[PDB]
């Protein structure tokens, strides 16, 4: 589930 995708 935790995602961190660009910025």
């Amino acid at each position: 589930p935790t995602t961190t995708p660009l910025k």
